[PDB]
DNA sequence: AAAAAAAAAAAAAAA
């Protein structure tokens, strides 16, 4: 039988391949959000070469000398994840997973020498993110669910306010488990609320599915939810695919046809590009770049036009003539799709890092290297060094050596001691150290009325202390 | 047989 998986990461920084996990919690479920088995929660004890961003700990009110003592090592913190990810029929959600938590996934996954992706599909899997299903329902399909509105008078989508608006028990937030409740009850809500989108987002959660919509050469319009069109557009528009992305194949560019499509009908490729990577702040008396990139492999919100009704428009303040006048422009004008195009086909402008944790999106491993990483998997540490093996991606064996130093040091010999060693003397400089410093000593001085929240910072500098 | 593109910028979620 086909299940839901529900989990909720909670880590020592916002940046999921530098940054270490704290804890893990997920709840297993079925179709009908019924809970499978015993909830799942367990702790990741962090390495001797990093330190926890001090608001993220503030957030999440857990120090490192808690999840040394309760976790386990980042090796086994994979695998216990690993185990419940890999079960057939398993779809993996959470809350703004796709573009955070499964960016955690995936590193933990890549630096423990799991595969990175398999998880997400392999065993017919699939992963799912409830997030810009609760702008779609809002945005589309509102009725029935209490909805938050922020200071300025716009629908806040936060975890938190929206158990707490539609009465749900939601004491004692940012806790892994309690989040997962939370989530499972906000699914469980909008499953009954409104099932034909439930079901419609869910089904067209799949790049397969999506891609039936995208009727590049007609430029066939469509209804899009997202985040990145704001607030006060209920976080909706409708848009027209221009092209296939050149370089990645999972991207779409999208026009939005909401927006003033005069630069694109004036500016060449060379200057709209340019236009493109502009601040609305220090952008001058001109109209921004009406254009955006789908990502179809990362759970895109996408509709046909008839699903957003005249009604939904009105109540979002979306003027649909002006959309439709945009579209018969564009149908008007092949051009435009030239110029627009070629903006994406330039080449990476930022120099790859040498740092090994971040390298994960250097291209795929092969067959060869795949197994061979499976033998040392299988393989015990102290057999490790013994093992002589060729691999072929370099990124190999700087894992290697990071995996062994992190998460088994007992198993290094003295040169091997000595080389990580001076590599945590390179993170933990004294320059290093006193940015440190000072960014605690300013935070105590801005929290200093929050015992808990001095207490937590005292913690920092004491583990600080001992760590180095 | 299949899986990916971090970071310029749009906004707003997550730690």
């Amino acid at each position: 039988q086909s299940t839901f998986l529900f989990h909720d990461y909670e880590t020592f920084g916002t940046h999921p391949a530098l940054d270490r996990p704290a804890q893990f919690a997920a709840i297993r479920t079925d179709s009908e959000f019924n809970v499978i088995g015993e909830p799942e929660v367990f702790y990741c004890k962090p390495a001797d070469d990093y330190l926890p961003q001090p608001g993220a700990v503030l957030i999440t009110g857990i120090t490192p000398q808690e999840a040394r003592a309760k976790g386990e090592n980042e090796a086994a913190f994979a695998a216990r994840i690993h185990s419940l990810f890999t079960v057939p029929k398993t779809c993996i959600l959470g809350y703004n997973n796709v573009r955070f938590d499964d960016e955690v996934t995936r590193n933990i996954f890549y630096r423990n020498f799991y595969d990175p992706y398999a998880w997400s599909w392999q065993h017919d899997n699939s992963r799912w993110d409830l997030l810009d299903v609760m702008r779609a329902c809002y945005a589309l399909r509102p009725e029935g669910i209490n909805w938050p509105e922020n200071d300025d008078g716009l629908p806040s989508f936060r975890l938190e306010h929206l158990t707490k608006a539609n009465g749900i028990e939601h004491s004692n937030a940012h806790d892994a488990m309690a989040d997962v409740y939370a989530t499972i009850a906000m699914a469980k809500l909008v499953k009954t609320r409104q099932p034909r989108l439930f079901d419609y987002l869910f089904t067209h959660r799949n790049k397969h599915k999506l891609m039936a919509l995208i009727d590049v050469p007609q430029m066939k319009p469509l209804v899009h939810v997202s985040g990145m069109f704001g607030a006060w557009r209920g976080n909706t528009s409708w848009v027209a695919p221009l092209a296939w992305h050149p370089e990645n194949r999972n991207a779409v560019i999208m026009v939005d046809l909401a927006g003033d499509i005069s630069p694109l009908l004036e500016l060449d490729s060379d200057t709209l590009r340019e236009r493109l990577y502009t601040a609305k702040t220090d952008l001058g008396d001109n109209a921004a770049v009406p254009v955006k990139l789908v990502h179809i492999n990362k759970c895109p919100v996408l509709a046909q036009a008839n699903t957003l009704r005249p009604e939904d428009a009105d109540r979002l303040g979306i003027n649909r003539q002006h959309c439709l006048d945009n579209l018969k422009i564009l149908r008007e004008n092949p051009q435009v799709r030239e110029k627009v195009v070629a903006i994406f086909a330039e080449a990476e402008p930022f120099t790859p890092s040498d740092n090994v944790d971040a390298q994960l999106y250097n291209g795929f491993f092969s067959d060869a290297d795949r197994a061979a990483m499976k033998i040392v998997l299988e393989t015990e540490p102290r057999n490790l060094p013994a093992l002589d093996i060729t691999f072929v991606d370099k990124r190999i064996e700087k894992l290697l050596f990071n995996y062994r130093a992190r998460n088994f040091p007992g198993t290094l010999d003295y040169a091997e001691q000595q080389r990580w060693l001076e590599h945590r003397r390179q993170v933990f400089t004294p320059e290093f150290l006193q940015g440190y410093a000072d960014e605690l000593q300013m935070l105590v001085q801005q929290y200093a009325d929050d015992k808990e929240k001095v207490a937590l910072l005292k913690a920092l500098w004491q583990y600080a202390e001992e760590i180095v």
